[PDB]
């Protein structure tokens, strides 16, 4: 539980804010950063970065994405979530207001819902942190209604400027930690992301074969 | 005491012919696969993709690397060398006899030469083991004389279909560990993999920079 020789080799390699925690490897750490996953000996000394894989059993299991499951669930209040009437699938998409495929995606919101699937979005800036498309994102989160300003900005329509303790920039990291290089990107329940636009016929057919649905 | 629960996860995951090496890290073993290297835990319960990293020091060093720049050098009595007469620095040279860029690099042999980098080649087929490119490289690899083999090869003449002790198949596997995109691929003294071409001029510098010549 001596973490120090880890922090002080993460100080030397400059990185901040990092989590660390224990892996399931004795020795090795858990190290949560701004921009991925690290696995770090106890000493400070080797680096190996993620993700790690659980190969003990029939199927290999990426346990460094079912770790970062917990944090895409804190984020819940945060989500823009386009409820499904009767409910078959849920998925978590990251997405950016500038991207075609998800303006694709989302103008077709109402047939993905008809079909079952419940879409919640977090924020992912293709083009970083930095950008315009985090600014203009950043108000959109901040509404009191995100789903009517997510809408309005799919449109087009111009939006308005905000701010307010809401920081997507965790948005934009958890992405990163899944190891997610554009979008929109699908997060399944099962924890497997799945890069790229798809069409309602074809999400619910991806779904009900890769995504268990106990109904 | 042995390789056994390691080998059995090798085998669940249709993984042949790897070779289990030691590692820095207490209960994990480099495994080399054909198509790079793994890190495992002794009871084959967990995998790390590599590079595996020593960051103890001022400056991190790439262990994964530097157990594959051994093997490079290994098979040192396997590379077509064209030796610079006042030797200044020297590169290895992953190269496809099909390559627009390994042919511009291979006509200016000898101005590499003059200006004291002596080159060695290595046989990386970018379509394969099983292309034509290989078929050929092979040949070339298994003549007396592998220079002039080499050279009347990039002259555009006919390759003779030849066959000797051993095939380029180790070349190509440790490319492909070496995570080459393409061809040319140059492997220098210190394990640095620098991609494409570079003309005599713009390689002496960038080794002049990089690559000390403490001679
Ligand atoms: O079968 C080729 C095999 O032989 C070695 C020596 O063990 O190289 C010899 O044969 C080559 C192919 O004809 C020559 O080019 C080379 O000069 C000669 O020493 C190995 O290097 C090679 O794998």
């Amino acid at each position: 539980a001596d973490d120090s020789a880890i922090q002080q080799t993460l100080k030397k390699l400059d990185i901040q804010q990092a989590d660390i925690q224990p892996s399931p490897i004795p020795g090795i750490s858990t190290v949560m950063t701004e921009s991925g996953v690290l696995y770090i000996s106890a000493d400070g000394k080797h680096l190996l970065q993620g993700p790690l894989y659980d190969v003990s059993g029939d199927q290999p299991i990426n346990v460094t994405n079912q770790a970062l499951l917990k944090k895409l669930e804190a984020l819940s209040s945060e989500m823009i979530v386009y409820k499904a009437p009767e409910e078959k699938h849920v998925i978590t998409v990251f997405t950016d207001i500038t991207c075609g495929y998800c303006r694709k995606l989302h103008e077709q919101m109402k047939d993905y819902n008809a079909l079952g699937i419940t879409v919640r979005y977090l924020a992912f800036p293709r083009q970083g942190l930095s950008s315009q498309a985090e600014k203009d994102m950043r108000s959109i989160w901040c509404m009191a209604d995100r789903n009517k300003a997510f809408d309005d900005a799919m449109k087009n329509n111009d939006i308005s400027p905000a701010t307010c303790k809401t920081d997507i920039s965790k948005h934009y990291q958890l992405g990163v930690q899944f190891g997610i290089q554009g979008t929109p990107a699908i997060v399944l329940q099962n924890g497997t992301i799945v890069p790229g636009y798809q069409g309602p016929k074809e999400m619910l057919q991806m779904l009900n074969a890769h995504q268990a649905s106990l109904k």
